[PDB]
């Protein structure tokens, strides 16, 4: 018993990590095979971030540009390329720690988890979300760029973020491993506007049923709703519209607890329209969206 | 900037986990050198643990009843011991992956990360306190026991936790690497009280430090208090008494922001007599006790 905000054992991917150096400019990169991939703005210098010509500035850049430090031991750069907003260094040498992983492109509402890091070296871990407006509201400093956001089925690495940059709200903004970023973005210091932020909906209900399985109950009500009017109701607070899919997806968590899905959305509606009123649901004062169903189901089954 | 409940990354942790089997029991053991160090209750059935004879279980026990497993490499033991609640075994192989390490007691109020494990396989890695009453809000299932907390300083594991049991609560308890239980818990099915707990309020004003440096000022006030009179707060609403050391532990922070310990406690005195008001400090509706000064300055600076 008892309900955290885990994060994926960080030892896979603390193995991918070092350091990469362009110039004046470092940053971490994620070495996987013979391959470094890491954010292409390593190549950049603070005048040319205005509006870079990446192509160009690229153009100026040869492989032993390129300074790859994985700890303390240097790596041969013998390739280099630009993918989207990534850049890929061939090194001679192929990463005798690769875990088995795969590049995923994850959907908003997802969680997964950050290895923050600076000059190649593993500060910490933390589970995140992306937001349905494409940000992740993480822990980045000045030097973070190129840490990477993953999950972790059984044995392989799923990595689906790669940290690129900070907008001026203080919220964070990057690519998947192929360098497409998530949102609106651009590797530019421009005016970048996030949309608006929703609550994830399915995730909410996912954690209200984490918190009945640990016994946090006092939320559950004598009411029921339907999806319509659930809807019009997530709408007025600005949570995501539930969907038949999130309603299916909730199916496991509905059977264990024996508590149908309308039902819980009739307790999330009643908690909407008249707040905690100075109560906590799993230590917390408002309405956590940060867990999926897939995560809640993990960790209250125990699966490693 | 951003500020989250970071854990330390978990790959030195993780290449001490293995699994130990004794009789039909299997928990999680921690490998480091030729020891392999595991909760005692392991020697025990259902029966046993009613008032288990620890010494005459043991007894029972030779080196080849206790089964260690790495991964899927077995270890031989050849030697057994008890040291307070738990047993070392004596293993003829050191733990090639053993990084730097040493046993700590962590005090009441200290944070650690807590790498949780099932059948000696890490399953997520999260940080938390010890609670002033030695208990940990933990995220423990049946199969967790074994697990390690720690703290990492460069490249120095610092081990303060092994999980032994569960409280009727759904709080955990359990000892240092000595086998030391932290609090009055011993390792028995029986009533067992966990004290009255406080909220750490050092933590709670190094927190207040953390959301000033990342934006978040709503909560400052035109107002300063004395340590008396904030302690007289302090007790009223069950928060640990602030001490001389605590101000100075708080320096720091202090000298960054430029608001004054006293000052950020009429802030805390204010937000302890008046509520949040439906406001957010730091994407939290409560006041965080889980992050200590130095969590706040290593989060807020970037030490890896
Ligand atoms: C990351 O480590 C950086 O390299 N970095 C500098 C930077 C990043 C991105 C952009 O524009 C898209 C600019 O524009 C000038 C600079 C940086 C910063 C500033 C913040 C964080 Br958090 C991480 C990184
Ligand atoms: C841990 O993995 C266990 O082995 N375990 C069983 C258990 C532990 C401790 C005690 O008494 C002190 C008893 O008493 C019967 C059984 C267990 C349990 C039940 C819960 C959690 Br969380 C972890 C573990």
């Amino acid at each position: 018993s008892g309900f955290r905000k885990m994060a994926f054992p960080s030892g896979k991917v603390e193995g991918c990590m070092v350091q990469v150096t362009c110039g004046t400019t470092t940053l971490n990169g994620l070495w996987l095979d013979d391959v470094v991939y890491c954010p292409r703005h390593v190549i950049c210098t603070s005048e040319d971030m205005l509006n870079p010509n990446y192509e160009d500035l690229l153009i100026r850049k040869s492989n032993h540009n390129f300074l790859v430090q994985a700890g303390n031991v240097q790596l041969r750069v013998i390739g280099h390329s630009m993918q989207n907003c990534v850049l890929k260094l061939k090194v001679d040498t192929a990463n005798p720690k690769t875990p088995k992983y795969k590049f995923v492109r994850i959907q908003p509402g997802q969680t997964f988890s950050v290895l923050a890091c600076y000059n190649g070296s593993p500060s910490g871990v933390y589970q995140c979300a992306m937001r349905p407006n494409f940000t992740i509201k993480g822990s980045f400093l000045n030097g973070s760029c190129g840490s990477v956001g993953f999950n972790i089925d059984y044995d392989c690495v799923s990595f689906c973020y790669m940290h690129h940059m900070e907008l001026p709200t203080g919220v964070h903004a990057g690519t998947d491993l192929e360098g497409n970023f998530y949102g609106p973005f651009v590797d530019r210091q421009t005016a970048q506007a996030a949309g608006t932020d929703t609550t994830i909906t399915v995730n909410v209900l996912a954690w209200l049923y984490a918190a009945v399985i640990n016994g946090d109950r006092w939320f559950l009500n004598r009411f029921t709703t339907t999806l319509n009017d659930f809807n019009l109701v997530a709408m007025k607070y600005n949570y995501e519209p539930l969907t038949q899919d999130h309603v299916d997806i909730l199916g496991p968590l509905s059977a264990q607890t024996g508590i149908a899905v309308l039902d819980m959305c009739a307790s999330l509606k009643e908690l909407l329209q008249n707040g905690m009123n100075g109560r906590t649901i799993l230590g917390s004062a408002l309405l956590e969206d940060e867990f999926t169903p897939f995560d809640v189901v993990r960790q209250c089954s125990g699966v490693t």
